[PDB]
């Protein structure tokens, strides 16, 4: 049966001529080929469990979300083809279209592109004062306490990440709880000898509703930064409580209430492993010293255990003064975004595409890359001018209730496959220290990043907003671009999956080398990556640490292996200290965030080896 | 651009020779025209509502093309595919009605559940986590408003609460005993967690609607028969705790009452069930009670029965028990899908010819009971390949799940058949006419209880509130027939919820007629005046129960400001500003009257 999706004819010759230019196996792999028969679709799913069941569940629930996500991307497609031809002309739309579909460009919740932004992390300040404003058909008073208080982050929190594609960021939860925890011991809801409790059950309800999820088998996105008294005196100068109270007058009332959770967070995992909320915490450090040791040998500390704390190291609070028409501020796509910082659109440049195109000319490589760079930023200009359509047509609540702001949001130039792009340029090579980048690979990965930064920062005067650079966690672009490459070049591209980190996780090389790489090059993308590794005492990490921050990496972490048995306990080795019973999974850092390797491995076979 | 779905050639042909039939615009009535166009859609869509309703109502046409199609294979694997076929052409020109047609081949309608298994196991169908059972009134809460949410994502229709007070009690006593509450603010703390609750489920997460949930006022008779045998975490028997729960109960209707002032709410829909024989109410105290808190808003739905039988020991093979869609369904009873017959569409074939009109009834019936159990059937494999985690953690309970054949349009039918009047009290049924409705009925109820033995499971018949059937039918009605179907809108009340008539008619044919579809209706009565005593709100209460009503209830026109106190009149006694909508139960639970009347204008003229 055939049904009828109302295009402009253009467009219609144009995916005509790129189905006969490149074949039904680019559309199959780009989700525009058999995903798009809602028959096919249904009954391949219908039948995953069993599948499932023989090999290693999903619910209904799943089915509604998945079933459109092809036609939406179609029509995402289309509707960012059809504002590119109008502000660029046609060309460049059509250009677009081409390397979205063909894999020389990845754009990022693409079924979600024409309709709704991508991340931001919020300030809680507006929920404390107003309620549930963007909630239109009930009007709803302002917490009071802190339960009601943690009713509405959980629900804000659920609502935005319907209302968003990526994370939910909370920076500022704890600022807000004390002063909720505060007024209930003071007014007595909270009996004094049951204060920590109290606290700890709240820790409890949020962290655990955090990790059901109602819909779909996963959680939202969420992260939690630890402030060191740095940010939280940057942040918060001027600001007051709901009481009149300064809130800079009681920074060690919130730093403790900090160290409470990461206290009560360490030890819940024993009784129940569990990903969300992303640890990350944000600390002062400069000429070889933090500037908030207390915080920092506490996160070292507590850290021993799990190491599921992400450090995130800056040398300066300028670029949040005050912040309770240039845009500073970090965005990190999986930890440590700056208060009221975001992105509302990823598009990412398949680098290796480049190189394969470039067959190792350097000079050629750079022009193709400056190219593919300004048609990113016009597309992103176009969802952009998508995005503020959306919001007028009061379809984007969060926008009009000063929660997402969209002049503190960027527009993101992802990078991806930086290690295999050298590879195939023959810029790597592998020495007593493991593999690495030759010294001319340095230079060239050095002109790489510096031209796209050239670029981005060309952005601003270009097109009146601020774009920024990450090199982008890629669970499944950087399968599916190494897909494409491989259908496009054959034996020449030798990878299964591009990278995610400037020297491959699991490569076989000197940390030294990964701290150094990492320490050149997180910069020229303002934090937008990470170094996360896989592995002494309480002083030698602490050392680590201090060394990894003098070399100037701005976002790292360290990986252990957490066992966990059937019944959900953390703990190391085979065998379960609370019950007794066998280690079935592990949780890891993969791509920055620890999950549980089957969820991942299932994930990735499945967009991998499919059908 | 064309985009192939992949269908049986023979379905192919079906539907290609319906449309030649019936035409595109029946097609485009059905939800099956243009909507299946993505771009149109979404254009139209796109210019209240925010995104996370587009993404559900993106899939709809789509989801409901694949479940006619499934429900079309497994119909003609039972039955051969003539009854598919047949069926196929019944949904698609309006002689039958699928509800939820969106889900039918993918999860099931509704279920009044007990609580027990979330306060003993936690949230076991929640796989990806391992949750303790709760051991605190903070976290049972968490744990109900997560139960209701994820059940609002596994069927279609409501999640029935019916004893939330039973369990709700354990917990408040646990956190008195053990030092949690302080007794100055027990009432604070139970009132603190009625609001969080109540709340929650009025606060849309996802789309502008709520899920559609119920609570149950059990007397003191339900109570004890429900939880005979029954014991609390702690050891210590339900029972012994009747009076602990009624109070509780009690609270939650008293707050409530009061709650609407500071601002008005939908849910949960809330029922009184009273057990009522002889002419007098078994527990008076709960009756009268109800009665009392009802004065002000009328919030209440009135549910009457004369046995406990149905819901004796529940806790602890034909199906018996109440099953409605609007409110007072029994615990642990649900359906897994409603197929309504389109009564004013045989009226109209048949001529005004009630014989071949009852020929025609009985054959759609069969028909629908087909249909029924091949939804059944698709709902037993949804179950086997994992997709359906309440039936396998035993909340969702399938042998305790109707199939439902409702019926829409009695009056107009009867109507169109010539059978309806107007003397001295008002608009009203003749003789023959009533007769017939008995007829009707009867027919219905005979089919239903053969399906027993036919299909190895129970079916039911409601009334349905047909918020949107009732419109669309009629639309259909219209197409085909033109001038011989003169009503915008099919009724979901025996008598028109609107049409002039004396109330003791509407009492009368509520008495002849709930008892048929077994308490699968609902009477709500316009007030003319509010009462002027309770004694007298109460004597028509107890006059109701005596002529054979099973639910009922008086309805109210809540006023409503632009900050959302409810009041009566003009000016908003909170804040002074003005009046700008009315809260009145439609079709039996209260709601907004602007949306549903934008909602409808909206079917009726696109
Ligand atoms: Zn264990
Ligand atoms: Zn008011």
């Amino acid at each position: 049966m055939k049904v009828q999706y109302s295009f402009e004819r253009e467009f219609e010759e144009l995916m005509s001529d790129l189905l006969s230019k490149y074949g039904y196996e680019m559309f199959q792999m780009d989700g525009l080929g058999d995903q798009l028969d809602v028959v096919k679709f249904t009954e391949d799913f219908v039948r995953r469990g069993i599948i499932e069941s023989t090999i290693d569940v999903t619910n209904i629930s799943t089915y509604f979300i998945e079933i459109s996500k092809p036609h939406t991307y179609l029509y995402s497609l289309y509707r960012i083809w059809q504002k590119m031809k109008e502000m660029f002309g046609k060309g460049v739309a059509d250009e677009f279209v081409e390397a979205q579909i063909n894999g020389a460009v990845y754009l990022h919740d693409r079924h979600h592109a024409a309709l709704m932004p991508y991340c931001f992390a919020y300030t809680l300040k507006p929920i404390v004062e107003k309620g549930l404003p963007f909630i239109k058909t009930i009007k709803s008073e302002p917490a009071k306490h802190l339960s009601t208080f943690i009713q509405h982050v959980i629900q804000f929190v659920m609502f935005a990440s319907n209302q968003s594609s990526g994370a939910v960021g909370l920076p500022d939860f704890f600022v807000w709880m004390w002063y909720f925890v505060k007024k209930d011991l003071k007014e007595g809801i909270i009996p004094r000898d049951k204060l920590d409790w109290y606290i700890e059950q709240h820790f409890q309800i949020l962290t655990y509703s955090l990790n059901q999820p109602i819909r779909t088998t996963q959680s939202p996105y969420t992260n939690f930064t630890y402030l060191d008294r740095n940010y939280i005196k940057a942040i918060f100068e001027g600001e007051r409580y709901p009481d009149g109270s300064l809130i800079t007058d009681h920074v060690e009332d919130i730093i403790a209430l900090q160290k409470h959770y990461w206290e009560w967070v360490s030890r819940e995992r024993e009784r129940q492993m569990f990903t969300f909320p992303v640890l990350t915490a944000s600390l002062l450090y400069k000429d070889g010293k933090f500037l908030d040791e207390d915080s920092a040998r506490f996160i070292n500390k507590i850290n021993m255990k799990w190491q599921d704390t992400n450090w995130y190291i800056s040398d300066s609070i300028d670029a949040v003064a005050s912040c309770c028409e240039k845009l500073k501020g970090r965005m990190n796509s999986i930890g440590g975004s700056d208060l009221n910082i975001g992105s509302f659109k990823v598009i990412t440049v398949n680098l290796p595409r480049i190189a394969l195109e470039s067959g190792g000319d350097r000079e050629k490589y750079l022009q193709i890359l400056r190219h593919r760079v300004q048609l990113i930023k016009k597309a992103l200009a176009a969802v952009r001018e998508i995005i503020k359509e959306r919001i007028s047509e009061g379809l984007l609540p969060l926008y009009e209730n000063g929660l997402m702001l969209l002049n503190r949001q960027y527009g993101t130039i992802g990078v991806t496959g930086v290690w295999e792009s050298a590879s195939i340029m023959g810029l790597t090579t592998e020495d007593i220290d493991g593999l690495k980048y030759t010294e001319e690979g340095e230079v060239f990965v050095d002109n790489v990043l510096d031209t796209i930064r050239e670029e981005a920062e060309k952005g601003y005067h270009e097109y009146g907003f601020t774009f920024n650079i990450e090199q982008v966690p890629a669970e499944k672009a950087a399968v599916t671009l190494a897909q494409k490459d491989r259908f496009l070049f054959g034996e020449k591209q030798p990878f299964e999956i591009y990278s995610n980190q400037w020297v491959p996780l699991m490569a076989n090389t000197d940390v030294l080398n990964r701290i150094r790489y990492s320490g050149k090059w997180d910069k020229k993308v303002s934090g937008g990556a990470i170094l996360h590794i896989n592995l002494k005492t309480e002083e030698e990490s602490f050392n680590m640490v201090k060394m990894i921050a003098d070399m100037g990496v701005m976002y790292f972490a360290f990986n252990t292996k957490i066992s966990v048995c059937e019944d959900g306990h953390a703990f190391y080795g085979e065998r379960c200290p609370v019950c007794g019973k066998a280690k079935v999974d592990e949780y890891m850092r993969i791509v920055g965030y620890l999950v549980p390797v089957s969820a991942f491995n299932k994930e990735r076979r499945e967009i991998e080896y499919p059908r």
